[PDB]
């Protein structure tokens, strides 16, 4: 099952995508890991696992709230 639950009703996916773009292109492009992300993490319901790993890296600048938003968008839209 997914480690990211369904978005709150009325979730702003457009704003969430902007936050993904800001947070997940700083150290590497999201594009450079996109295929791997989909097969290894999204397909296996482990989106939160990888987002939290990235958050824990030095200089990630990812807050707990950012991680929630980013996980929802990656899980539902990426
Ligand atoms: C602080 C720098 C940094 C930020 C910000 C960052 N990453 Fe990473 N990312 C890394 C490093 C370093 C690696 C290579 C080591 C590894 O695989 O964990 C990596 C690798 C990855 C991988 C490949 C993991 C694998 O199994 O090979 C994925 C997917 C990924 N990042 C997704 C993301 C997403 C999604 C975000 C935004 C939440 C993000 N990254 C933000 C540093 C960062
Ligand atoms: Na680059």
């Amino acid at each position: 099952t997914s480690d990211v639950p369904p978005a709150p009703a009325g979730f702003d996916f457009d704003a969430a995508k902007k936050l993904v773009d800001v947070r997940c292109n700083k150290c590497h492009t999201l594009d450079s890991v996109a295929d791997l992300f989909r097969t290894k993490y999204k397909k296996t319901g482990q989106v939160n696992l990888i987002v939290k790993r990235m958050q824990g890296f030095p200089g990630s600048g990812i807050s707990d709230d950012d991680a929630k938003t980013i996980g929802i968008w990656l899980h539902e839209k990426f």
